[PDB]
């Protein structure tokens, strides 16, 4: 859906500190991604951008800052559980985990919250490690920036979502 109001969102209120960092810390282009791993629109964003972002990260052009936004909507609460199995100490492994979570989204996305935890543990081999401060920091940051929906992707003043084309994404990265 057309939901964001890019005019209401305040891209000056987001930061490149909180969240999962993928790529070089000194990469010039900072890509901020508010996502929830149960969201199918976030799934679309992740799959359609996978190759371009992997190359951009590898080439040193882009650093991604992935902000796992725990959400209130009943369905997305399943994603919240998964967000707490992310190992922030091992970013490359965390990105791999996000990829597996998205690939299995329909399998765990419709389970009870307790069963999502069991799936993370038994089916994905993950360990619970909620960082309450980080979780709250992402919610507070989204609130400051008037970001209610996912995915919300921000590069500087440019605010977009899963509807972005790969040509448009290249355009935003290149300026």
């Amino acid at each position: 859906s057309n939901a964001m109001d890019i005019s209401v969102i305040d891209a000056t209120k987001v930061n490149t500190e909180t969240g999962l960092h993928i790529g070089e810390s000194n990469a010039p282009v900072k890509m901020i991604e508010f996502i929830n791993v149960r969201c199918p629109y976030c799934r679309k964003w992740f799959e359609e951008s996978e190759e371009l972002l992997a190359q951009s990260v590898k080439s040193g052009k882009v650093e991604r800052i992935i902000k796992l936004f725990d959400k209130e909507k009943e369905s997305l609460q399943r994603g919240n559980v998964m967000h707490h199995y992310i190992d922030y100490s091992a970013p490359e492994q965390a990105l791999s985990a996000l990829h597996k979570m998205f690939a299995t989204q329909d399998e765990w996305g419709n389970l009870t919250l307790e069963e999502v935890a069991t799936y993370a543990e038994k089916n994905l081999g993950l360990k619970e490690q909620k960082d309450a401060t980080l979780v709250s920091a992402v919610i507070a940051e989204a609130n400051a920036a008037h970001i209610q929906f996912v995915p919300t992707i921000i590069i500087g003043e440019y605010i977009f979502d899963e509807s972005v084309t790969e040509e448009e994404l290249r355009g935003y990265i290149e300026k």
